[PDB]
């Protein structure tokens, strides 16, 4: 007593959207550093049966019976995530249960510290996350700055993380949570001198990996599960999972740390796991531990480092004058464009990227800078010789940007007007979907 | 640069248990009230590439571009919501982004009272929800309890919500918001009496409807929305959607609880949409509002009436005496066994069910019922003549329950030695297998 039609019989109208949607990602430019795609065995086990059942509570302790097969999905799970991030059963457990990125924060804070609990991350602006304690100065935008009470850091103005400041801030306001690892930096991150400082105040440390979890997972990176108490980090990104996350903890440096964890998950935060999303973690954190994903890994920084570099060669302007990893943050002030009209010109012409803070930026309003990333364009089979192409349209979108905004002024609302029909774009957009349309496409 | 191979190919391990997983889904007679076969539809939409996509913020306002596909999704589902649940645009609106039931009742919640706010729902054990405000005498178990101040009401001993007690506590106790709509109860809902009591008090009547939300829909119980400032709904359970879940608000009883909720949601809480999960929401709204849905959830209410009715026949107890939806929950005191071992028992015999507690169990540990339920069963061809079998094989398995608890004791890890390689269950087992197996499965 089912509907058993296929999509495009059952639902035609999502079925043409959704069609429309594939067609778009196809024929996109995607450089926002945080998007990937996945490939089709993943996506069968988004789509898997497996979810259909309930399974509250941990392997071997569960709620209800009939979750023999579930069990072996999770521990699976477990087993291949302990060892892609290189970490031994006896030191390190995880937690695969989390949603999303923001809710394995979330639930790790809460297991930390619990309710009125003090955490000290990244200003916002500055590249840190929403779930890092971001608040606003009239409202507490992020309840990890509402249920906790959270001090921002900032990162000095050459864009590098000013340690000096992470210890005045931190001596004075005496944190249990320092988190490091972020949205938007262009530059690895020194986690022994945060557990320094961390060890000085007695706090945990905390690193937040889901940007750049790939590169420490490949060793091409620094190590964080040297120095830090909890790991979290998306599955999706440059990982290239589903969209969930993992909490790693540090058992040996903290015994009874797996309790506070793995309850706070549930029954503190969630109920059933999503059982489709642990099996597609699986699947990945398989390929992750392939040397073929090393290889991957490496195509995406050298994409990145050959993009810095041909970007610098038309006298563009990055954030700390280059990149460690899989992102830049490009500095716009050069040209008197705002990140902002830049993402407008970039939308229409099918390259994805999104408008960032610099150092400078002293509000989130109209920021000088844009984010682009090269995880999805490697996977796309992109190699360092199309990296000049890229540059070559972020150099020609940049200019268009400038002519534009002389022909309509600074008013945003004014600026877009000017878009549509422009013959330049349009020439543009069709160079791209030419380019885009017939590359590699998971 | 990905890996193309199947799933079969790609990774055989995974592959296996999956397929195990699909065959215990299939060869088992299901009886756990809160869980559906979704069909292959909703699983091709899990599945598709639209999960690819960041989606921060809700359409026309988003945080990135890319979007227009996206938002034309997310509008749809918002849409095929609101007139399932027959409400109109203009009293009501609905937030689609929420990732579980759970997720969706801490954010509804957080938007209407804020940290340290009032709350008031059933305690677990008489049936109300984790996500209601559930403590113990020792630990805050739920975010619920710890991030809101909470108190828990009871039912009588009869099994019914006592009005009374509500109404008492709400007088003494003053909470901004009160919770109705339950995990575990037979019977419908005087939301108009919540309603009254929440009026004398300044409260927010809150309807969690994970349930019974098919009733809802197709107008066979009590309309919640009639009275409730705030509705919740998994997208799962008798509704047949994907994991997700749903907030309605009343834009016309409460002005600017609009941004109060899909503020909560995010960025308070969440990050990205998963934009499979919506897709997916959207595909099966469709199905809900269509006639044959109906006859469906029909189905499952006259099935869930034979059941009981079969059960009465047979000299078994059901707390009130019988049900008004989907699902029934046996008291067992009569036998002298535990919900907990009939779990067992009913487990190695391919039967779905779970240990619930009834008015007179003052412990949560080792209650004296099960509940069960109709939905899943329904879903796979069952009507009205095929509960006998139902409860005959339940009957069966209380019986051996009893037989085996005198012959092993009374406690329940001397209990389940007796369990393998017992005839009578091999035999019934063989039965249900038979039966199952062969049922129509999405
Ligand atoms: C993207 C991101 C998150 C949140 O991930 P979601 O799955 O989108 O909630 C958290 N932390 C960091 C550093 C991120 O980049
Ligand atoms: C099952 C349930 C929930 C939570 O649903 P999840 O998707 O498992 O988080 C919330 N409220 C009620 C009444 C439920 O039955």
């Amino acid at each position: 007593m089912f509907n058993n039609e296929p999509l495009e019989q059952i639902d035609k109208e999502l079925h043409d959207i959704l069609a429309d949607e594939e067609k778009r990602q196809r024929e996109t430019i995607n450089l926002i550093a945080s998007e990937n795609l996945t490939n089709g065995a993943v996506r069968e086990c988004l789509g898997n049966r497996v979810s259909n059942k309930y399974s509250e509570g941990y392997p071997k302790k569960r709620y209800y019976g009939g979750n023999d097969f579930i069990d072996k999905i999770e521990e699976l799970c477990q087993k291949r995530a302990l060892e892609a991030f290189n970490v031994s059963d006896e030191e390190w457990g995880v937690n695969v249960q989390p949603l999303s990125g923001s809710a394995a924060n979330v639930q790790a804070l809460y297991a930390l510290v619990g309710v009125k609990g003090k955490i000290m991350g990244m200003h916002l602006c500055s590249g840190g996350h929403l779930t890092h304690g971001f608040f606003d100065e009239k409202k507490k935008v992020s309840i990890t700055s509402d249920m906790f009470e959270s001090k921002l850091y900032k990162c000095n103005s050459q864009g590098y993380v000013d340690l000096d400041a992470v210890r005045e801030m931190a001596l004075s306001f005496k944190p249990k949570v320092i988190i490091c690892g972020y949205t938007s930096y262009p530059r690895d991150i020194d986690y022994q001198q945060f557990r320094q400082i961390c060890d000085e105040v007695n706090a945990y440390l905390f690193a937040d990996i889901s940007h750049i979890s790939s590169f420490v997972a490949c060793n091409i990176l620094n190590n964080p599960f040297l120095h830090a108490d909890v790991v979290t980090t998306t599955t999706h990104k440059i990982l290239r999972g589903p969209r969930s996350a993992l909490i790693f903890f540090n058992k040996k440096r903290n015994p009874g740390i797996e309790q506070k964890i793995n309850s706070a998950v549930f029954p503190s935060f969630q109920g059933g796991p999503h059982n489709n999303k642990i099996a597609a973690v699986a699947c990945q954190l398989k390929e992750v531990h392939s040397p073929a994903f090393k290889e991957y890994t490496q195509q995406v920084l050298l994409n990145s480092k050959a993009l810095a570099k041909a970007l610098i060669s038309k006298q563009i302007d990055l954030v700390t004058n280059g990149t460690d990893n899989h992102l830049i943050v490009v500095d716009l002030r050069k040209f008197s464009i705002t990140g902002s009209k830049l993402q407008e010109t970039c939308n229409a012409i099918n390259v994805s990227l999104n408008k960032n803070t610099i150092p400078s930026d002293v509000d989130c309003v109209s920021p000088s800078g844009v984010r682009i990333g090269t995880p999805a364009m490697t996977t796309r089979g992109a190699k360092e010789k199309d990296m000049e192409f890229i540059a070559d349209v972020l150099a020609r979108a940049i200019k268009i940007t400038v002519d534009l905004q002389e022909q309509y002024g600074k008013k945003l609302v004014d600026f877009k007007k000017g878009l549509p029909g422009n013959a330049q774009l349009q020439q543009l957009k069709q160079e791209v979907v030419t380019w885009a349309g017939a590359l590699p496409f998971p």
